[PDB]
């Protein structure tokens, strides 16, 4: 029940395997009563049954076994492997999704590696536990149930020995079990870190070469790798001494039987009938119990694992939700005295900031490399659901709106763009339906000045791109990121320094293209190369987390207030 | 021997565990002969030995067992878990390193996820195999050796049955074994892909939200996850039917004994002495063999795994090597008619390109967003060890030089910069020795216009940065990447569009800083914002994979050849 219990819910839909495998167990039990009912007799009494028994019962061994034994063995493996494989893969399925249901700074804090690990490794653990362990915890479990209810009344004297050591083996084992849950848990995170250190290794290849520390890396790894072999070794050894100690408690109630057989049987009451069955039943029961211990380890490993990720899944959906779902979008972006800071208790990266970007209009964000530009940029699309103030899209605040469509009401080109490992078409197509017309993309790639090189590379939009635009120019990439963002075609379009690395001529080319389209929609462009703002409906000069000037390329320039300054630095 | 064999080398240094665990096995065997030499007698003959036997031999059961049994159980677990834990973690250790010993487009082609996976998952497999399997393949293995040499001469008649089914069970099993090696192998890659799809998930979070396809992702995952539960299930079921089929061959030679016991024993020669021991020995031998099968599975899983990564490690060190190791570096970069293309058979991204950058001089790379700029940039530091031509640092070609110091002869600021998850200090410090003076960095961060914001954020250089500069501005990051690259202080410095996203004023600030330092060293700056080139010792205008103009801001401008064009587009 309880934690264990809370896991049965996800196993429930798969219980058909549990039962079918338990029924397979039973049938092999029957196959044993018959295999005993032929093997021992033809043993010594062999030349005593050499005719009728011998001959006529040979084809019943091959059939008794093949049929029952064989088909039942494959009934067990059959339904057991199945019940686990599904609960495991269905487990990791549930996390994956929950993971991305973790909006915000979650992904900011911990290394992606630890998360990645959780899916892979943690799920696998809880898997083995559910299947093979439930089968034996109920098998050797029911074996212990029969032997204790047997010695119970059948020999109330020796059962007064079981009621002195049963609670002692049970308590000593409950404890070793908690250190099992724990040692495995830590064993997990460790495995997780092995991952992280491995990701960095690869992700940072370029660096690591000129870096001048490939070995500094080797070192970091050896330390983590090792902390793994020893993390686990820690548990395995803890489990090894765990067995012989329980043998002690077993060999204790059993030796107690020998002490009461020297005096109490020499007082009858035990005789050669009970000093045979109560003792044989003792030396027997200690075996299935001293097996349930060795497998308990594995059951814990997984159980503990369940609870780790049971919890990670029980975490909080950083995806707060509103209600109002809109399909239309006149991009009437508006937000007042919105103040903002990142992980809670620190110093605001954006103070009392008021601003309105009416539909069709183009508002720009320029300021010192460090003012909340990119911040507010991403803050529009709720990535941080605010600090204190009001941000509303058409009179309605982001919250009033459903995160879902809200984010469907905007296209973006993040300062540094991230891409996938598909085809050009796709990296653009993976932009809402993931399947539009070959036209839209053809067009988008063109109205993004890129159809020329797309076509230069064989396979065109069908060409495989570098994992995160690795096998091609950043400009090319950026353009493509602009492509994607342009094709989607939203009412509110944010281009966070979308020019970043561009052939000046090519740049201005897009600029023209932009003007042509953005002429209707609401556009919020935030770049540094002023050249692409001189003709914006309004420019928001912002420094040190706070806005300082709203004006036309003209007003600003004339005003000589830090914008002008930058427009001076413009050249020289 | 062979593949299996080739793995023993890495297990060798750990064989002390193998032997100590085998000696522990033996000792438990002796503990069994004595446990039989007390348990059966006190069984029925209990009230027949109720005094001397009973009493005086009880403390020898508790000691016989505790001592031998207990200490031997912990001797087995002890040395076995150890031998594996080391061979596994030492395995993944060897790959990790080899992995980064894979210079070039390796990391370009396949998803980092697959590699990451290999370490984690593949190593674990070969681990279990080595330990638990070698123990039982030699245990149940030697058990089969004794039973076959026994029935051998002891009953040459029934041994003429073993020499009819032994080769049949052996061949049927050798085959199931190959499908074990295979099904596990594919099972691996699958697990690998589960990883990749999971990485993308997280890495692409930002996207995936505005993306508008969180569920498209869910779908991709379910398909891979599932392909996993079924990949493995495929093997497990294949193993399940594998057992009952071998039971068939066993139940075959055994039933043959019953057929020759009805007529041949009824011809003596077998009688009730041999129709008891040869048959008992038969029904016995089929058990340890029908166990070696079930564990063989696990042994294969790992064996196959060894060979997968045995090979991945046996791959080619894309790190070709030279000989000449230099410590000094007057940055005399020089290279003629060097042509270059990427993955072999395609169209050159750099043609006959000749260029010399003499020590102290500053050569710039500008051209259309698509010309081999970043390419040659990275080509200097050998990342692609060339196509056809000559690139030499001080008369000596890159090859003549040792990759090692060669890359130590240069500092770089890649178009898009990659960072780690340490402290500011470190992301800069991880730049050769990984431990310099607090000054150098203080200075580097300053002479990189960044000490101001570094100090604005609490903990300063001791502050924890975002996994790959996530929790701070790209400008800030870029500057830091410049920091790192600046502190190292090399003779040849390449700044690939190092300004990318910078506060114009801040930009020019660095520019000044650059001039001050680069005044002595050899500097190759390749940007787009021309403003930071107007005063370069020479500007290399390059378009469509080929150079087209070498001249001063002046000559070029005056010449009116595509450079001027760009310098016109400069504004407007
Ligand atoms: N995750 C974070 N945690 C704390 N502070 C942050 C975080 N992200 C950004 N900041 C702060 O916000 C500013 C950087 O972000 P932002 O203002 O969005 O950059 P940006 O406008 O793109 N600047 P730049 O890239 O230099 O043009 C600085 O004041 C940072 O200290
Ligand atoms: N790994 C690669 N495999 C194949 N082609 C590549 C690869 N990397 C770059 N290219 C080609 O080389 C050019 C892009 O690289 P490069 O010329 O270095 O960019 P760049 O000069 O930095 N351009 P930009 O970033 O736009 O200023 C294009 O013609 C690409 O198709």
């Amino acid at each position: 029940w309880q934690t264990f219990r809370r896991l049965w819910p996800t196993i429930a839909p798969f219980k058909a395997g549990l039962i079918v495998a338990g029924i397979a167990l039973i049938l092999n039990a029957a196959s044993d009563t018959f295999m005993l009912s032929l093997l021992k007799p033809l043993l010594d009494d062999g030349f005593g049954k050499t005719d009728r028994s011998v001959l006529l019962w040979m084809p019943l061994v091959v059939i008794g076994l093949m049929i029952l034994r064989g088909i039942t063995s494959y009934i067990s493996s059959y339904c057991i492997s199945w019940v686990s494989g599904k609960v495991v893969m269905t487990m990791r399925r549930r996390l994956f999704g929950h993971m991305m249901g973790m909006p915000v700074a979650f992904f900011d804090k911990q290394s992606t590696g630890t998360l990645l690990s959780r899916i892979t490794y943690d799920s696998e653990q809880v898997a083995s536990s559910s299947s093979g362990a439930l089968i034996t915890v109920v098998r050797e479990g029911a074996s212990i149930i029969g032997l204790f209810i047997m010695m119970f009344y059948y020999s109330w004297q020796l059962s007064i020995i079981l009621v002195v050591l049963a609670p002692i083996v049970s308590i000593a084992i409950r404890v070793v079990s908690k250190r099992f849950r724990s040692i495995s848990k830590n064993m997990q995170n460790t495995m997780g870190q092995v991952t992280t250190s491995a990701e960095q290794m690869l992700k940072g290849h370029k660096e690591v070469l000129i870096f001048g520390g490939q070995e500094v890396e080797t070192k970091r790894f050896d330390k983590v790798s090792n902390k793994m072999r020893l993390q686990g070794m820690k548990m395995v050894s803890a489990s090894s001494i765990s067995d012989p100690i329980i043998q002690l408690i077993a060999s204790l109630a059993l030796a107690f039987v020998l002490y009461a057989a020297s005096f109490p049987s020499v007082m009858d009451s035990l005789t050669a009938g009970t000093i045979t069955v109560v003792f044989s039943s003792m030396i027997a029961l200690m075996r299935p119990l001293k097996s349930l211990t060795n497998v308990n380890a594995q059951f814990q490993r997984g159980m503990a694992a369940c609870q780790t990720l049971f919890a990670i899944l029980d975490s909080e959906q950083e995806k707060d939700e509103g209600k109002r779902v809109i399909d239309r979008a006149t991009g009437d972006l508006e937000f007042r005295n919105v103040t903002f800071t990142y992980p809670g208790r620190e110093v605001p990266a954006l103070r009392n900031i008021n601003l309105k970007i009416p539909a069709g209009k183009t508002v720009a964000l320029v300021g010192r490399s460090g003012s909340g530009k990119s911040t507010i940029a991403s803050l529009i699309t709720r990535f941080y659901d605010i600090d204190e103030g009001h941000i509303l899209m058409d009179g309605h605040d982001l919250r009033e709106y459903t995160l879902a469509s809200l984010r469907n009401q905007v296209a973006l080109v993040s300062q540094n763009v991230h891409l996938f490992n598909d085809t050009v078409a796709n990296n653009i197509a993976y932009a809402r339906t993931e399947e539009y017309s070959r036209e839209q993309i053809e067009e988008a790639a063109r109205m993004a000045y890129a159809m020329d090189f797309i076509n230069k590379m064989d396979n065109g939009l069908d060409t495989i791109i570098g994992e995160n635009g690795v096998l091609l120019s950043g400009g090319q990439r950026q353009r493509i990121a602009i492509a994607r963002a342009l094709l989607r075609d939203s009412p509110i379009l944010i281009l966070d320094e979308a020019t970043s690395a561009l052939d000046t001529e090519s740049e201005r080319a897009i600029q023209a293209a932009l003007d042509e389209l953005q002429k209707n929609r609401t556009s919020l462009v935030i770049a540094h190369r002023l050249s692409t703002i001189e003709q914006a409906d309004e420019i928001v000069v912002v420094e040190d987390g706070i806005i300082v000037e709203r004006g036309t390329h003209s007003e600003l320039l004339a005003q000589h207030g830090v914008y002008a300054q930058l427009h001076k630095m413009q050249f020289g």
